[PDB]
């Protein structure tokens, strides 16, 4: 049997120009004489372009259709329809029939699905330390048709935040999601990724942004292993600290106001030479970055044991 061979969807851009495949298979041991093809819109009363094995094509608006493959003369199997300037007005189901004979005429619907491809962004809001969940990441898909759905995935979810505006060309819209948290120093850094789906693209898009969260310096002091003795080797001590913006300035001091002579400071760490005799001091790293300054204690010791 002689049957009509279409997709069920076609896209689709907004603007552009597409071709409806629309072609007869008609399974070669059986014969058939196709006569003419038309191509209607849902239910317009009427057609809205016809090609004729002799009399040719005819169309609606001339200007905007045009039959591809058919071709005056030939044996016409291949009704695939151009056409050009997609607007929004044109989505819709179309049929796509042919007039064959002895078989009758037969037909199948088309919904040309019109859309448009968004282009997408993503920055970093850069955060202090507020108490608030405020907005650390910002999303957007402009120009979407339909809109693009924006997730966001991490290993430090928060709470999302999305909405939409009207988009440029009628029937698009741009969403513009916002990823909202409660800012914190050990998230500066860390990786927050977007991800805009959309039906055009060849697969969801991956956007990925670098948190940034502004912080006084969070220090602790590293270097200390509880059997430090007499006489032993030079042991040096770092003040870790971990700030934004990097730390300005580092400053060493003990509980007792100066630095003991056996422990030189040297810039973030601090040397602690050999001992002649017994000590202790309590030991202060005051690092000063560009928002505040903090610091970290550490009681030490030296004895003789073994
Ligand atoms: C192009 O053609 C498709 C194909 O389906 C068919 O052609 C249509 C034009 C129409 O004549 C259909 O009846 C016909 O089979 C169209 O896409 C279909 O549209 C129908 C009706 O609008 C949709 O029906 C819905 O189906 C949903 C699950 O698939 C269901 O959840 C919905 O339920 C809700 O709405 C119904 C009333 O419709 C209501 O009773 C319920 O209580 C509930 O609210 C609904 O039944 C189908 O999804 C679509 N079918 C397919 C296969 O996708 C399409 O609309 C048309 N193109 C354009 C641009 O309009
Ligand atoms: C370095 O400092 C230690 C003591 O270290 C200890 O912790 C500090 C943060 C301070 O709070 C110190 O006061 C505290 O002791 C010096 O050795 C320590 O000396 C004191 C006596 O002056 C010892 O007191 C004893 O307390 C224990 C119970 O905790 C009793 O059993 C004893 O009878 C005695 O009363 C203290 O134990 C002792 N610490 C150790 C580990 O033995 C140390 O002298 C000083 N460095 C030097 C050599 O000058
Ligand atoms: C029925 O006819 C239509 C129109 O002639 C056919 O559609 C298009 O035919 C062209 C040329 O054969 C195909 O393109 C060729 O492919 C590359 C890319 O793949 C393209 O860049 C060049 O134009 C190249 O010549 C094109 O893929 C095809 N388009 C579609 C949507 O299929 C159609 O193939 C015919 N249908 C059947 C069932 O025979
Ligand atoms: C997010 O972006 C920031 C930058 O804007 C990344 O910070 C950078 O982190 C790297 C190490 O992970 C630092 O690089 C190291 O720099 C030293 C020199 O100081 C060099 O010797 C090493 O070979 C190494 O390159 C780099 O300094 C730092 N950038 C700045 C401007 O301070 C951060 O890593 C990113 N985080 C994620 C999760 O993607
Ligand atoms: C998502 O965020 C928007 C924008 O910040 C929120 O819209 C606010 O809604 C509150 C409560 O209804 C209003 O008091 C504000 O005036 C709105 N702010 C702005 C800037 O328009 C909205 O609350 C959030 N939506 C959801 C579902 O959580
Ligand atoms: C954090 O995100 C950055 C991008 O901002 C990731 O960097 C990409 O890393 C891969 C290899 O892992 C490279 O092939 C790409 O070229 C990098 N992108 C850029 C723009 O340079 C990084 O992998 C992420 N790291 C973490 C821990 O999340
Ligand atoms: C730490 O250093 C800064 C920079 O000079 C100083 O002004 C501040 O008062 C210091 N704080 C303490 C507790 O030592």
């Amino acid at each position: 049997d002689v049957v009509v061979q279409a997709p069920t969807q076609v896209p689709g851009f907004l603007g552009d120009s597409v071709t409806l495949p629309c072609y007869l298979q008609v399974p070669n041991m059986e014969v058939t004489h196709v006569s003419q093809l038309t191509w209607a819109r849902h239910g317009e009363s009427g057609s809205m372009a016809v090609f004729h094995q002799t009399q040719g094509p005819s169309y609606s608006e001339s200007k905007r259709l045009e039959f591809v493959a058919a071709r005056l003369g030939a044996e016409l199997r291949n009704a695939s329809l151009r056409m050009f300037g997609l607007r929004v007005e044109d989505e819709g189901n179309y049929t796509c029939l042919f007039v064959t004979f002895p078989q009758g005429s037969r037909s199948v619907d088309i919904w040309l699905r019109v859309l448009a491809k968004p282009q997408n962004t993503a920055e970093v809001q850069k955060v202090q330390l507020t108490g608030e969940p405020v907005p650390m990441a910002r999303c957007v898909s402009t120009g979407g048709r339909p809109p693009a759905q924006i997730t966001w995935h991490s290993d430090l979810g928060g709470m999302p935040n999305t909405s939409q505006v009207p988009g440029f060309l009628s029937g698009t819209v741009t969403v513009t999601s916002l990823w909202i948290l409660v800012p914190s120093s050990q998230v500066d850094g860390k990786n927050v990724t977007c991800k805009v789906e959309h039906e055009s693209f060849e697969k969801p898009q991956l956007l990925t942004v670098n948190l940034t969260v502004y912080y006084p310096p969070e220090v602790s002091i590293s270097g200390y292993d509880n059997n430090w003795y007499l006489g032993q080797n030079e042991a040096t001590l770092t003040c870790d600290a971990r700030s934004n913006p990097e730390p300005t300035g580092y400053n060493w001091s003990t509980t007792m106001g100066p630095l003991p002579p056996f422990a030189v400071a040297q810039g973030a760490q601090l040397l602690i030479r050999p001992v002649d005799k017994p000590i202790n001091t309590t030991l202060i790293c005051n690092v000063t970055n560009a928002l505040g300054a903090r610091q970290a204690e550490l009681t030490v010791q030296v004895k003789e044991g073994p």
